[PDB]
């Protein structure tokens, strides 16, 4: 396809993607950068050096800072890395994080944006042939 609308079009769907995990069941939680303070978690920042929140990953959409479709999904998936990493496999937090990483991982498929990803690769082989 088109290289630009191709661009515009994974672009349109990580802003939708992202709007969906927030407003999916628990997605709350990742919203925003955890306060070791307010959830009283003071540890939190000695463990996760690599912070990621669903308002982070919107500013860089917001700012046209993601250059590939799996740069989406990698700062995503860090979301669900940190979680997995802090909260013990049978908390809370835990249990909802795979279950929105489960949803996150679902929709990529539904929507097509896995092709993207694809796309991405042969490209970059294409410009390696030349
Ligand atoms: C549980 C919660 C409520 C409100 C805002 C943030 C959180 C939250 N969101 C994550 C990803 C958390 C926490 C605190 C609990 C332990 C650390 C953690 O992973």
């Amino acid at each position: 396809g088109s290289p630009e609308f191709m661009n515009k079009q994974w672009y349109l769907l990580a802003n939708q993607l992202i709007l969906s995990l927030s407003k999916y069941e628990g997605g709350h939680i990742f919203e925003k950068l955890v306060d070791a303070k307010k959830q009283n978690c003071p540890d939190y920042y000695d463990v996760i050096k690599n912070p990621m929140s669903f308002s982070c990953i919107k500013t860089k959409l917001k700012k046209g800072q993601y250059a590939y479709p799996s740069e989406f999904v990698k700062d995503v998936q860090l979301i669900f890395d940190n979680c997995s990493l802090y909260n013990t496999s049978n908390s809370v937090v835990a249990i909802t994080g795979k279950n929105i990483e489960t949803y996150f991982n679902n929709q990529l498929i539904v929507m097509g944006y896995n092709n993207f990803i694809l796309k991405e690769k042969k490209i970059n082989d294409m410009l390696k042939l030349v």
